[PDB]
């Protein structure tokens, strides 16, 4: 085991936002996970009636950004360089709204200032959860400003909550996936502070560090899982078409206190991305809107080419692992 | 052929501390423009809003078909949503990152329209970008959902409105000095070549000036103390020279479709994109800056086979280049 979530067949024609008085609800998860990041916040709001939702990370003073995205599928808005949140959401490319209700609070809270260096940039990227639900709401600006209003220091609710809600893995066959979650890890060395955060919707299964299949392609015939390869590989011995749904992501962010210049934050994002195929297999499919942030508050100076941003990488990419087990746990 | 008019128009300081779109009941205007331009490209809609208390807008273009797509995005300073492969509408916005939110009402209107299916083959895809247009006026309002709705609503086949319309609004160029900066607005033009038929549209709110083929500055870095506009490369030879920091203003960009019946691989596609957004620093210049957003959309409805290496998307992509000028020369007459 685990014991299986398979997210069963979606029923079509149900209904979306037009239909409700949506009410935001505070997602708390299955577990709270605490830890010590000064500037940096985080809020998860769902609406009950998708089931689907939005988690914004918040850090005020605005921090340097690289975006590393791969796939065929990518749904990304902004992808800026200097973000003020960084909001994850369902809904497929409909919940990237729930960015703009971010980023509208936040010139509302900034009384409206419009100079150049006062614009407040958010960055969302979504992932595609209608297959897991039985109905078409997605996050809207109502809910990414519920998820930043919700928003508090030091706390994370892991499992189904924000973007979470209806987040699944292992799609060959939909009779075989299985519902996710939101996770994330944190990792203190001395002053230095490792954030992750994950929403894995992947095509592929979650598989932990001896490569057990722990979350995705669940046969409820034989009460196993599978890794794809195997899928694939029989459908190409058998000389019939691969199957596989469209429908897949996973979205992420690293948040660091270390200083670093843009080639090393942008290579640091390329490496910890990679990284992620061995928690998630495949990754980077042609199937997937694979996206991560990286995301640097600039605070610790550590003591042409960065063995820095290469340590950090190879730590930041344990505590991103532990983030996906958790979203899959 | 354009008659580009030489009088100046400024855009003079803000007067800022400006309210926000909640502090108005705003009501979308459809935007007229200055002229209408007539087209011939059925499958391709264009619609154009703007509110008066901005002054700011949106312009939608809609294909309902959806459209492969090739993006084309340069400088420091590009806002984007979406950026997709294959699109049903395009939203060009003011109100910087915050206009976003434009292509979020066309998104929605979208998913409305097909009765909330939501297959992944179903997904309607909105590619929006935006300029920044708050230094050229005073309110922080900036395109929100219902514009976007609004521009989608008011899209009509085979028709742009030239000028200060949808997101050409508040659009301005040549910002070196803001005291030299002009109000532009948007642009398109249109040409048909036996079957090829070639759509540019564009909104230039660039930190360059633009250029005619004659290689006068028709629009942007007008000094009102000598009544003549000049390139701005001679203020930062002169800067460079008299060794004092150069100076230009933050918040510019040329956000622009070149739409086309012509049928192209993804890589043909992608191709052409750069080679016509590259031959726009011939009309804007400087073009491609670390200070400019600058995003091209090349899209195509893949209705003709024209009869390694692509002839077809090197010949398009220089006509397209000549519909694309005269679009930017329409923005700045
Ligand atoms: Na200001
Ligand atoms: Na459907
Ligand atoms: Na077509």
């Amino acid at each position: 085991d685990p014991a299986p979530r398979l997210a069963g067949p979606p029923v079509f024609g149900g209904p979306g936002n037009d239909a409700f008085d949506l009410a935001p609800v505070r997602s708390t998860g299955r577990e709270m996970l605490r830890f010590d990041f000064p500037g940096v916040s985080i809020g998860a709001a769902h609406y009950e009636e998708g089931p689907t939702g939005a988690t914004v990370i918040h850090i005020p003073a605005g921090a340097r950004t690289a975006v590393d995205a791969r796939g065929g599928a990518v749904g990304l808005s902004g992808g800026y360089d200097f973000n003020h949140a960084i909001c994850l959401a369902g809904g497929a490319g409909y919940g990237l709204e729930a960015g703009a209700g971010v980023s509208d609070a936040l010139l509302e809270r900034l009384e409206y200032r419009t100079g150049f260096a006062e614009l407040q940039l958010v960055s969302s990227a979504v992932i595609y959860d209608f297959s897991a639900r039985s109905t078409a709401v997605y996050p809207d600006k109502a809910l990414g400003r519920a998820a930043l209003e919700f928003a508090v220091p030091g706390e994370f609710p892991q499992g189904r909550a924000g973007a979470g809600m209806s987040a699944s893995a292992g799609k060959v066959d939909w009779d075989r996936t299985e519902i996710t979650g939101q996770g994330a890890a944190f990792r203190r060395l001395g002053d230095v502070r490792i954030l992750a955060v994950v929403v894995p919707n992947p095509v592929g299964v979650i598989v932990d560090r001896a490569g057990t299949v722990v979350r995705g392609n669940y046969d409820a015939q034989t009460g196993v899982r599978r890794h794809p390869v195997f899928d694939y590989q029989e459908a190409f011995a058998e000389q019939v078409p691969p199957v596989t749904e469209a429908g897949a992501a996973t979205i992420s962010a690293i948040v660091t206190n270390v200083r670093m210049s843009p080639v090393e934050l942008n290579q640091f994002a390329k490496q910890v991305h990679s990284s992620m195929h061995r928690g998630i297999q495949p990754f980077h499919t042609d199937m997937d809107g694979d996206t991560l942030f990286a995301v640097t508050t600039d605070e610790i100076d550590l003591p042409r080419l960065s063995v820095n941003a290469t340590a950090l990488g190879a730590i930041a990419s344990e505590v991103m692992w532990d983030a996906v087990l958790e979203a899959g746990k």
